């Protein structure tokens, strides 16, 4: 069977809604992605949920130059202020809003933290068909700060059986299902 993938358009309008996407690369993996403007404790609450581990705030690069995350997961941060320890859904919604603030520098955050910026190749996956770069180009297609927040979905047996799951967890919280293969056919015919 071949299952059901929905349009790169539904997938942005669900960014731009505030909502989030599952990104598939076929090369390892379905991710959580939404807009790190967009973070509310409820979706975060919602991404901490389905985790293996870390919550990753993909960066456009300059950003990263704003924030000094040179080219040069060690880096984690918290929102210096307004918070309480940082780990909070709430607090962690706070961080990666910060993080898409167009005048966020460095002194804003503390280290360590709960939430992993991430630098995302120029380009985005014209250049490197990661999911780091899907979610900065998601956000900047939705009309958004390039900066967007991932997780590697728990999973871990069969390539077809994923992909079969992953199509029915979509479904049942209303999410669009992409592969990176169509982000990057979509991005080269409409750019
Ligand atoms: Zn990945
Ligand atoms: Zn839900």
């Amino acid at each position: 069977h071949m299952t059901r993938l929905d349009s790169v358009e539904r997938a942005v309008a669900d960014i731009a809604a505030g909502k989030a996407v599952i990104v598939i690369d076929d090369e390892d993996e379905g991710d959580l992605i939404f807009a790190a403007e967009k973070a509310t404790p409820e979706m975060v609450a919602f991404m901490v949920r389905y985790t293996s581990g870390y919550l990753c705030v993909p960066l456009d690069g300059a950003i990263c130059d704003r924030l000094g995350l040179l080219p040069m997961y060690t880096v984690t941060v918290d929102a210096r202020n307004g918070i309480g320890t940082g780990i909070s859904a709430s607090d962690r919604a706070t961080t990666m809003r910060l993080l898409a603030d167009p005048t966020s520098v460095a002194d804003d955050f503390t280290r360590p933290g709960h939430v992993v910026p991430l630098r995302a190749k120029d380009g985005g996956v014209l250049r490197r068909p990661g999911h780091t770069e899907a979610a900065v180009d998601l956000a900047r297609m939705a009309g958004l700060q390039p900066a967007g927040a991932i997780c590697e979905i728990v999973s871990d047996e069969g390539s077809m059986a994923h992909t079969d799951e992953l199509r029915v967890f979509a479904d049942e919280h209303g999410l669009a299902l992409i592969t990176i293969a169509d982000l990057i056919e979509w991005r080269r015919k409409h750019e």
